[PDB]
């Protein structure tokens, strides 16, 4: 028919389905009937979610829900960046990091933008002395006042609550859908249903008219959201819209992952997430208070789950009989189409791919962002349909390009793993990022080095999402520089030689910054 | 292989000094420029139009101030362009035609529609327009300048504060004049008035040297052809092939003149007019004491003697008698722009009819291309393909705007009119209007505030034609979406409190109506 959406029924009920929930209640409020299907699934245990400062900016501000809020009724801790550890260096799955040139083995992939000096990324002023030999300081720690805070586990805001960096969060996602179901259904008038699909019945259009309950319920709606997860129940079963498995760039596709106490009082809390290269894949350690979660993403293809079980348990000196574990099989890659018909997928049931750049929940309200905008009426104008699978395929692919990268560009090949990574192919289009990097061109640069725009404007991220700041983050950090400086820089002598201050500025705020801020441990005390 | 000693550009016109000046000042005292101009017949002053960046852009890089140049040019302000009787049938005239009660007119302002609720403006005008909740034009409710442009006032206040966005008529003759000083006295690049004869090529087919018939050999690591329509060196010598686009644009010639004004009489019109003829448009560049006016017509529609009667006749000017230019340009753009060591730039690169104001635009945007894609010796090939994709991307998307201007005409009075409407549309383009016509946003801009957008080049060239242009071009032409944004009849309390951002409109039309000084007034001030 014509006439707006009048009813729109969400299929899943985790961290996607309760978002879905939250953010179309609040963008469609009194406007449209939503209800919510959810069914019990076995429990699992809080492994824990990294997260991007636009969590706040994007979703939660959108929600009207303040910062300490949801917080505080998430037991959320800090995240100011993800610490990559051995993955340059050989040898076992460990949490200690390996000595690497005169250092321990770890880079910083930290948020926020290289500063613009002469309208040229700090990125490419930095390699052209390394280049030349002026420096053998790493591009994070000469580009990043970050990287020194963090590694004396500093809060990213003093006692008086000021923040001196940008940064997300750490907690667990179990308590975050929690926390939004009972907003949406107190504050947003959604309405939950418990109960389990029985039956999707679709018309001659090929689009859903309803789902049948096991209880014999028929819910019908104009607009049905698949947050089923991995099993895709709409999108993949009912609209049989095929899945594209992208093993030929990710070869990770499973993880044993677990919750461990820690003593925050003995031993601090680090305010990073913590990506520890492993033989056959890599672990995630994401603090929390009093406690860690953690995980080993490892690839099948190169190790049995019990190897994995056992390198796991072993590197946190756990008993690999008796310890509670999570082990998990990921579908890895996107569907063909995310939308079709009037079947939008939203979280795992659209795509997945390794949380190795805490994309996971940012994919799922990036979606509901790219939903509204494209939100179609009862026609279903395809033009729509098609601009928003446009809009997702690219989000997900230059996440895949990128993770793929951090695999592909590890000096390592000390196992088959590391070895296997090297003889995939990288993507045509992530190819010719890589050309460009080598020719020192940056990749993707901001608009604009202002942070606070960047981060308080979903438009201008979304369009920007990976920029030359992330990629020079990994790729240097890995060790991938390019072939030789830009060679315009051999034309700015004043540039080259006045960009002096502007390290000798992150210097100076790495040294007052280390001496200031109080520990994370301290600022979590007072604040919850 | 070393940096890039000398540059010899071949071709002295605007878009040869302007090469001269930017690269000058781009690369101040780390190559030897060398500009290489035959004397030959000059041509009539007709004018030139152009935007905002021009300024920001080419001038604040040069470091001359606006004040410096504009005088020394005596240049006039421009803050849209008024298209003049492209909806309504008939002989080409300079005065507007009745349509629906009003004259046959629409304004393509500078600057970026507000949004309200992160919608364009532009979508709750066609919401209300479409329900019958107003007749008012698209550009008369969503822009104040409309308005103020109808009293032909002056974007600045007598005591010079700016009340629009807003950019510059003048002789491009007086400009290049400007910049060739420029260069010369201050960046000292030499000035060789010469002609080309032979041009000689290395075996990798690149740019070896220029002889002159003089005798004298100039040799150079880059060599820049800025020798217009000929391409001299990048087509002639380099023998890259020229890509005609006339399966895009039927207009490839142009009748012009400059016409005696009377300013004290009739003040001064602070915008271009682009007014419908039977074959084509005519441009009318107000200047001081004249304006430039051009006929822009298709040789398979109208002859020559057709076209400068039909000119001359519209503006009361003898054929015998008035000095006339008649021109035949090449439509379209080179395959690529760089190629080997030779880089084209201006008309030698690429050309398209003077409709929206980009041909100077395209010169320095193309020089900020070569200089961020800058190579040294070894010429990487990365380096030049990007450039070339960064050029083809930037033209074609103009190209593909104005045909729209064509295309969507409702006129079908004249072979012409007619023969627009059966050409095709790029496929990029196509999408565009299918978005446009499911009432989303074409090109939205990242943020609504001009000054960023204006003030940051990076910004203005990823969003060049925004939802901003393309609303005021479809709309104004008549064609709109084929219902509302399906998205507002969600968000009434958005589609409710939009009223109190069009009475802001409503109220600075008239607040600028009373105070502006007009144009003329403003211009004896800022000149005399
Ligand atoms: N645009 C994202 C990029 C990003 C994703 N995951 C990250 C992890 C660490 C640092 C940056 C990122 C941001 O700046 O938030
Ligand atoms: N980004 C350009 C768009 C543009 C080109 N030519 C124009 C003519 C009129 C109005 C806008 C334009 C600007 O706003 O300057």
């Amino acid at each position: 028919m014509s006439g707006k959406i009048d009813k729109i029924l969400i299929v899943g009920g985790g961290t996607a389905g309760w978002m879905a929930a939250s953010y179309l209640g609040k963008a469609l409020q009194g406007t449209a009937d939503i209800t919510l299907l959810q069914a019990p699934d076995i429990p699992t245990l809080g492994v824990g979610e990294a997260t991007i400062p636009n969590l706040q900016t994007a979703f939660f501000d959108f929600l009207g829900i303040p910062e300490d809020e949801w917080m505080r009724e998430c037991n959320a801790s800090y995240k100011v960046a993800i610490k990559f550890i051995n993955w340059r260096t050989a040898g076992e799955g460990t949490s200690e990091a390996r000595e690497l040139d005169g250092g321990p083995d770890h880079f910083y992939h930290s948020f926020g933008l290289l500063k613009y000096h002469e309208q040229i990324p700090l990125s490419h002023y930095w390699f052209d002395r390394s280049y030349r030999g002026k420096t053998v300081e790493p591009f994070d720690y000469a580009c990043y006042k970050e990287p020194v805070i963090l590694d004396a586990n500093r809060s990213p805001r003093r006692l008086d609550g000021s923040k001196v960096t940008n940064y997300a969060w750490h907690f667990d996602a179990h308590l975050v859908a929690d926390f939004l179901r009972r907003f949406a259904t107190e504050k947003l008038g959604v309405r939950h249903v418990e109960d389990r699909v029985e039956h999707v019945q679709r018309d001659a259009n090929g689009n859903i008219e309803s789902v049948r309950t096991a209880t014999g319920r028929v819910f019908d709606a104009d607009l049905f959201v698949d947050c089923s997860g991995f099993r895709g129940l709409l999108i993949n079963k009912a609209m049989e819209e095929p899945f594209l498995d992208m093993s030929d760039h990710l070869l990770n596709d499973s993880a044993v992952a677990t919750q461990v106490p820690h003593d925050d009082d003995a031993n601090g809390v680090e305010p990073f997430t913590s990506a520890i290269a492993m033989k056959s894949g890599w672990t995630w350690k994401i603090p929390m208070l009093g406690r860690f979660g953690t995980g080993y993403v490892y690839s099948s293809r190169f190790a049995t789950e019990d190897e994995a079980v056992r390198e796991f348990c072993e590197m946190w000196h756990l008993d690999p009989e008796t310890q509670p574990l999570n082990r998990i099989r990921f579908r890895v890659g996107r569907n063909r189409r995310a939308w079709v018909g009037n079947c939008v997928s939203i979280g795992t049931s659209s795509c997945f791919v390794e949380p190795l750049e805490s994309t996971g929940i940012y994919f799922v309200y990036a979606a509901l962002y790219q939903l509204v905008k494209h939100f179609p009426d009862k026609s279903l104008n395809p033009v729509l349909t098609a601009r928003f699978n446009r809009e997702i395929e690219t989000m997900f692919d230059d996440t895949r390009d990128f993770i793929q990268a951090h695999f592909y560009f590890s000096p390592r090949t000390d196992t088959p793993f590391w070895r296997a990574n090297k003889e995939l192919r990288l993507a045509d289009g992530m190819q010719e990022k890589i050309d460009m990097y080598r020719a020192g061109m940056a990749i993707n640069a901001p608009a604009s080095d202002d942070a606070q725009l960047y981060y308080g404007n979903f438009e201008e991220e979304f369009r920007n999402f990976w920029n030359n700041s992330n990629y020079y983050c990994v790729l240097a950090g890995l060790g991938l520089v390019p072939d030789a400086p830009s060679p315009r820089l051999a034309h700015m002598p004043q540039a080259t030689e006045s960009v002096d201050e502007v390290f000798g500025a992150v210097k100076d705020r790495q040294r007052n910054l280390l001496e200031t801020l109080p520990s994370l441990h301290e600022f979590l005390r007072q604040q919850h």
